[PDB]
């Protein structure tokens, strides 16, 4: 499958054996004012994550784009 990869967005073909794509949040101390921290990536199996993160796996080329870039 192809994802969208943090740090700075590029869209890479993930290795043989992932066929999933990722969207993890969190709060940070500086969470009201700059809002969560996003992290994109690719997995083979939805990664498990702490009580205070948040993660949204899919399966579909490119379909966790972080919410900030270049369309409609």
């Amino acid at each position: 499958i192809t994802c969208y990869k943090t740090p700075i967005i590029t869209s890479e073909t993930c290795a043989p054996g992932q066929n999933l794509c990722y969207t993890k949040t969190w709060c940070d101390a500086w969470c009201g004012s700059r809002g969560k921290v996003i992290e994109l990536g690719c997995a083979a199996t939805c990664p498990t994550v702490e009580s205070y993160q948040d993660i949204k796996c899919c399966s579909t080329d490119n379909c966790n784009p972080h919410p900030k870039q270049k369309r409609p």
